[PDB]
Formats: structure tokens, C-alpha cells, sequence
């Protein structure tokens, strides 16, 4: 009954709308086969199912320690810091992981049929599933650690294709194996749900499945929450320091209630492209907040002068109309000012390079006002799902899980600006990464999922 399979490559049954609980050998011996109803089966699957995968999780969970966190000759490579921001706590999550697998194996031992799993849901999601928040939250450090490590270590490369070209690890990459918490953890709701849906039936029975689904939903917001307060919090200290308020008004950069958006840098236009040059074009860079737009020149990989700034409120964006009937300048866009650093109008024209870094800013410039369209009409997007995993590598971009739902709200030059269904998130992604969802059936049904899990 416990045959393996990597995590990395199963899909639940439970997250839409070779071995099943209808097969157990208990089960086809108690004859209760015959006497139930269809529904019953379907809730007992679904117990069932949250036990199978939480098994697959733990096994693949427990390959990920054994072969690369104690692997001697991969920790030769490294610092002891550089280790230790690679691997977090994963023995933390995993024992918190097999505590949890042990309390379900208990319950389907016990009896053919489960009464409820429903109270070690929320039991575990409450007491024990602490070490998720922590792996979630750092996840920005160990990205970075396996970055550098993979880009400017050879005996690591070395020492990880050979620890990857080992049987255990089914051929699949390091990093696969990294983000199974996060991948597990975000699935976790979704099993729940259909767990809810199948406690229809019975009255005392739903509530309990209820009350688990707020706190498994709660678990994930908190690690959601965490990842994000680490990275926006080292950013801002970061930029602080980096951009040079010296020639203007000074405006404090930190606040527990600020974040970026968006960064870059931009070529500068003239009003009359006409003469412009392929070559010393000027540049302008841009750190765009979620309530302020700050204006810079980047004199050193980490010394921006500031120039100007304005409250988002007061910013607005144009895309530029290509001048009329030669060559001229490839991607333009218009910026102003409404009510800058010293409360006049100004106005910035820039170009960027791909059709896609002009959508991103005028989608990130567009933060403020954009707020109702994503809400009004879900319905009507079209659904999107997930089939590699992505890291965000950028402010404006999004981190996806496998098998995530998307509702798409731009499309340009490659890349996707989405909502992710389950926590709301947004950001731009590229298109390779996704398949279109087409069946209604499930268009449907997946947004009536949204709001259920939705507060």
C-alpha cells in the first residue's frame, strides 16, 4: 500500500473540479462496498487521498536529507552559512510532516471507514505546522544562496550532478525537491476544500471540516505573509541606504507600510526624437514604491542620486504614439508628475526595450488605479495553469507553484500579469510556464472555489 512516488511529479485528484481507497484490501473485505452511498465513497477517497499524498511528500521529503542536506562532499563546497540558508529548517518541516502523517495513518487504521480528519487538520495547522512560516519566509535567502552557489562554484555543480544523477532522486533537480513545502503546503487548503465539499451530507461533520479549512487557510496566508515582510523589509533597508536624497527634498524611506513595485532603468527622450543617437544614450532609473515613484540616475551598482519623486496618487503614465509620416525610438512611454517633489508638474518620456518592459511599467505605474478591474467581473478572465514552478526573479514578478490557477489580466510579448486563484496574489510571469484552461466546466467550478476559500 506504500509504493513510492516523488511529490515533485504528483497531481492530486483533489485539486480540480495508480492506487485508491475503493482498491483497499480492508475495504474489499468488509463488504461495506456495497451498502454505502455514493457520496460516503467519495469523502472516504478523499481522507484517503490526503493520506497518499502526504506520504509521497514525506518520502520525497526525507530523499531531500538524506542525499544532498547530508551529503559530506556537497557541504565541502559551501560555508557553513551558505549551507545553512540552503537547506533552512527542512528537518523541521519534515518532522513536523511525519507527526502529521502519523496522526492520519492512526485514524485509517483504526476503522475501515474515518469518522473525520477534520480536527488533525486544524489541530496540526494551528500547533504544529510552525516550521512551514519559517522554510516559506526564507525562501528568499536560499534562492540566493543556490544562485550564487550555482553560478560562481564549479565543485558545487559538480558535486550536485552527481548527487542528482543518483537513483533516488528520479533524475529531478535540487531545487525540485526544495520547493516541495511550499508546493505541498499550498495544496493543502485546496484538499481540504474538497474534503468540505464531501461533508455535505452530514451536519456535525461539516462544521469540523469548516473549521479546518479556516485554519489550514490561515497557515498558508501566515507563511504568505512571512515571505513577504523578509524580502520587503531587507529591500527597503537595502535601498535606504542606496539612493541619495542629497539634491532634493528629503522624503524617510522605511516604513512598515512601504514596499517596491518595480525597478529599472529606462533610456531618457527629448521631446523631439529626431535627432536622437543609437549611442551615450542618457539613462533615468526608476524605483517605484507602492505609494511613491522615486526618480534616480544610478551612478554605481549601488549609489542612485535622486532627481525626483511623487506620490503614486499623483502619478500618471502614457504610452507614447510613434511619430508620424525613418527610424525613431523603439517603445516609448510618457510619465508625469502631477504634484512632484517641490509640488510643480513634470514630465519624463522614456523608452524601454521589449514591448514587455513598457507593460510591466505601465502596469506597476498603473498600481494605484487598476484596483477595481481585477474584482468586478472574475468570471471572465481566462484560467491559466501552472506546469513548471517559477521562482519571481523581479519586484513586479510572482512565484507559482505547480499546478496553480491563474486568471490572466495582461498578455504581452511573452509574459503573462496574473491573480493567482488560491491566495489572490498578482505579478507578471512568462507565458512558457503556463497551459490554457479551456473546459468551462472548470473555469467555472474553479471560481466558485475562489470564493469559498476566499474570507
Amino acid at each position: 500500500k506504500d509504493d513510492p512516488q516523488l511529490y515533485q511529479e504528483i497531481r492530486e485528484r483533489g485539486l480540480n473540479t495508480q492506487l485508491t481507497w475503493s482498491q483497499l484490501p480492508e475495504v474489499l473485505e468488509s463488504g461495506v462496498l456495497d451498502t454505502l452511498s455514493t457520496e460516503e465513497r467519495k469523502r472516504q477517497e478523499a481522507i484517503f487521498e490526503i493520506l497518499t499524498s502526504e506520504f509521497s511528500y514525506l518520502h520525497s521529503l526525507s530523499i531531500l536529507v538524506t542525499e544532498f542536506l547530508q551529503s559530506r562532499e556537497l557541504r565541502a563546497t559551501m560555508t557553513q552559512t551558505e549551507h545553512h540558508h540552503l537547506f533552512s529548517n527542512i528537518l523541521d518541516v519534515m518532522s513536523a510532516s511525519q507527526k502529521f502523517f502519523e496522526a492520519l495513518e492512526q485514524r485509517h487504521k483504526a476503522q475501515v471507514c474515518v469518522e473525520d480528519i477534520s480536527d488533525i487538520l486544524e489541530d496540526h495547522a494551528q500547533h504544529h505546522f510552525h516550521p512551514y512560516i519559517a522554510y516559506c519566509s526564507n525562501e528568499v535567502y536560499q534562492q540566493r544562496t543556490l544562485q550564487k552557489l550555482s553560478n560562481s562554484n564549479a565543485a558545487f555543480r559538480d558535486v550536485l550532478k552527481e548527487i542528482e544523477k543518483r537513483p533516488a532522486c528520479g533524475g529531478l533537480p535540487m531545487i525540485s525537491f526544495l520547493i516541495l513545502p511550499m508546493q505541498r503546503v499550498t495544496r493543502l487548503p485546496l484538499l481540504t476544500d474538497t474534503l468540505c465539499l464531501k461533508t455535505q451530507g452530514h451536519p456535525e461533520r461539516y462544521k469540523a471540516a469548516s473549521q479546518a479549512l479556516k485554519a489550514i487557510s490561515k497557515l498558508v496566508k501566515q507563511c504568505n505573509e512571512g515571505a513577504h515582510k523578509m524580502e520587503r523589509t531587507e529591500q527597503i533597508y537595502t535601498l535606504n541606504m542606496q539612493l541619495d536624497f542629497g539634491k532634493v527634498k528629503s522624503l524617510p524611506l522605511i516604513s512598515a507600510s512601504r514596499w517596491l513595485l518595480k525597478r529599472g532603468e529606462l533610456f531618457l527622450l527629448e521631446e523631439s526624437s529626431i535627432f536622437r543617437k543609437i549611442a551615450s544614450r542618457p539613462t533615468c532609473y526608476l524605483f517605484l514604491f507602492n505609494d511613491v515613484l522615486v526618480v534616480t540616475k544610478k551612478k554605481s551598482e549601488e549609489s542612485y542620486l535622486v532627481q525626483d519623486y511623487a506620490q503614486l496618487d499623483h502619478v500618471q503614465v502614457r504610452k507614447l504614439e510613434p511619430s508620424e509620416p525613418s527610424s525613431s525610438v523603439p517603445y516609448p512611454f510618457q510619465v508625469n508628475l502631477l504634484h512632484n517633489s517641490e509640488g510643480r508638474q513634470e514630465q519624463i518620456l522614456l523608452s524601454s526595450d521589449s514591448a514587455s518592459d513598457r507593460a510591466r511599467w505601465i502596469t506597476a505605474l498603473t498600481y494605484k488605479e487598476r484596483q477595481w478591474q481585477g474584482i468586478t467581473n472574475k468570471g471572465e478572465l481566462p484560467q491559466v495553469e501552472v506546469t513548471k514552478a517559477y521562482f519571481a526573479k523581479q519586484a513586479d514578478e510572482i512565484t507559482l507553484q505547480q499546478a496553480d490557477i491563474v486568471l490572466v489580466l495582461q498578455e504581452e510579448d511573452g509574459w503573462l500579469h496574473g491573480e493567482r486563484l488560491r491566495d489572490g496574489e498578482t505579478g507578471w510571469f512568462p507565458e512558457s510556464f503556463a497551459h490554457s484552461i479551456t473546459s468551462r466546466v472548470a473555469v467555472e467550478g474553479n471560481v466558485r472555489r475562489m470564493e469559498r476559500l476566499r474570507v
